[PDB]
């Protein structure tokens, strides 16, 4: 599923991401935009053999199991395919674990390079929340 901007913001808010670990809702929408272009089915393979899955491009080396990343940890205890569903519940629950891990949202390269320090509030403007 390809989410709309305000559609995703509302879905993320209902799942408790607004101000989760101090990150306002706009940070999460901005990260999803530049990680996956709001597409839950996005996948991207990395040079180390791992693959990033879903709307927040969660990596298979640490967080989910795709059966082809030797020595991965699967810290979210979920198949990576679950992160591609139109229901973003699995991706949000796993992202909550990632953002609490230590470096906050810097774990998302696209957020660090394209959202951090910008006017992220613009990503929820006009939305009925
Ligand atoms: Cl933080
Ligand atoms: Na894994």
């Amino acid at each position: 599923k390809v989410f709309g901007r305000c559609e995703l913001a509302a879905a993320m808010k209902r799942h408790g991401l607004d101000n989760y670990r101090g990150y306002s809702l706009g940070n999460w929408v901005c990260a999803a935009k530049f990680e996956s272009n709001f597409n839950t089915q996005a996948t991207n393979r990395n040079t180390d053999g791992s693959t990033d899955y879903g709307i927040l491009q969660i990596n298979s080396r640490w967080w989910c199991n795709d059966g082809r990343t030797p020595g991965s940890r699967n810290l979210c205890n979920i198949p990576c395919s679950a992160l591609l569903s139109s229901d973003i519940t699995a991706s949000v629950n796993c992202a909550k674990k990632i953002v609490s891990d230590g470096n906050g949202m810097n774990a998302w390269v696209a957020w660090r390079n394209r959202c951090k320090g910008t006017d992220v509030q613009a990503w929820i403007r006009g939305c009925r929340l």
